[PDB]
């Protein structure tokens, strides 16, 4: 068996191409259709599918962002092609994507099931390269508003980290309101679980600390089957929030009070042999305050990924990092003299 179609490339001029594919396999499925795995009949190379069903009143959002970006730390949109087949006046759009085996979900849930955490190398590897991906969709004003584990593709040999799934990605402007029932359970921003419509990119980046500190826990942060058991293991270690505090997560007060705890020293929160840095991260990250948490810029420059940017540093295996530090002037924009930082003595060399 083997399907052949004509396809646009994702990046690029529009060149159709003849694309076909064999092995179709199928793997997970949910809020926008089925996903298939497929091996292209010419290189050999195995490729995702997301079939979606395709609106005639707009243009899809995912494939409209999905165009706009080229990052290494996200996964590419190889082609995309409309189909149909059978019952129905339905258009379906495809998006052909890399496979990219592991996520950051499967490998955390077998070290945490071994009684083991992750090597610290590793959760710095994974999470700069996180953090990179962000500060490049968010340099386009774009927010991934679904940050958590089962997004996070990795190469295991490469160490290469891919930011993927933008179905729920939007481009967030100022003074517009967005929906407040976007990101997945233990990775909500408290702004979020307020039910705020004004919140910005800032959700990313508490996402992406829930993701951190939860690498280095071994189990979710912030875990609780609603909103309310949420904002009480958040409280159990941030404090609870100041009137400021609140008003700046979400001015329209859903309004209630909260058991006044004072704040559990994150250093208590972590492992003994836990790095400070790490820690001094988290705490950095995990703000009630949407403007006092770090950029992913801010965080890919923190000191918690110097050994990163160490010119010995090596993967536990013998091999090379992957690149870390060819920013581009888009990715910097948010702050061009953090290069200084980010971009170290030894990579400038001609
Ligand atoms: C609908 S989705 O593409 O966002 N979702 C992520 C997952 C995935 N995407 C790509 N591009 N490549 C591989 C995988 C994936 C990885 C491991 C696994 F067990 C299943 C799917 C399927
Ligand atoms: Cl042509």
């Amino acid at each position: 068996k083997v399907t052949t179609v004509v396809a646009t490339p994702g990046q690029g001029p529009d060149r159709p191409q003849e694309v076909s594919y064999t092995d179709t396999k199928v793997i997970g499925n949910g809020s926008f259709g089925v996903v298939y795995q497929a091996k292209l009949c010419d290189s050999g190379e195995l490729v995702a599918i997301k079939k979606v069903l395709q609106d005639k009143r707009f243009k899809n959002r995912e494939l409209q962002i999905m165009r706009k970006l080229d990052h290494c730390n996200i996964v590419r949109l190889r082609y995309f092609f409309y189909s149909s087949g059978e019952k129905k006046d339905e258009v379906y759009l495809n998006l052909v994507l890399d496979y990219v085996p592991e996520t950051v979900y499967r490998v955390a849930r077998h070290y945490s099931r071994a009684k083991q955490t992750l090597p610290v190398i590793y959760v710095k590897l994974y999470m700069y390269q996180l953090f990179r991906s962000l500060a490049y969709i968010h340099s386009f004003g774009i927010c991934h508003r679904d940050i958590k584990p089962q997004n996070l593709l990795l190469d295991p040999d490469t160490a290469v980290l891919k930011l993927c799934d933008f179905g729920s990605a939007k481009q967030l402007v100022r003074g517009e309101p967005n929906v407040s029932y976007i990101c997945s359970r233990y990775y909500r921003a408290p702004e979020l679980i307020f039910g705020a419509t004004d919140y910005t990119s800032s959700i990313d980046v508490w996402s992406a600390g829930c993701v951190l500190a939860e690498l280095l826990l071994g189990q979710p942060i912030f875990p609780g089957d609603s909103g309310v058991d949420q904002l009480v293991e958040i409280i159990k270690v941030l404090g609870t929030p100041t009137r400021e505090q609140i008003r700046e997560m979400n001015p329209n007060y859903t309004e209630f009070k909260f058991p006044q705890i004072k704040a559990h020293p994150w250093t208590k929160v972590f492992r003994p042999r836990t790095p400070p840095e790490a820690i001094a991260l988290c705490s950095r990250l995990l703000e009630y305050t949407p403007t006092a948490r770090l950029t992913p810029l801010e965080a890919c420059a923190h000191s918690f990924f110097d050994e990163l940017r160490d010119p010995n540093v090596k993967l536990p295996n013998g091999r090379d990092t992957p690149a870390l530090f060819n920013f581009t002037t888009q990715e910097l924009s948010s702050n061009p003299p953090l290069a200084t930082i980010l971009i170290p003595p030894h990579a400038r060399i001609q």
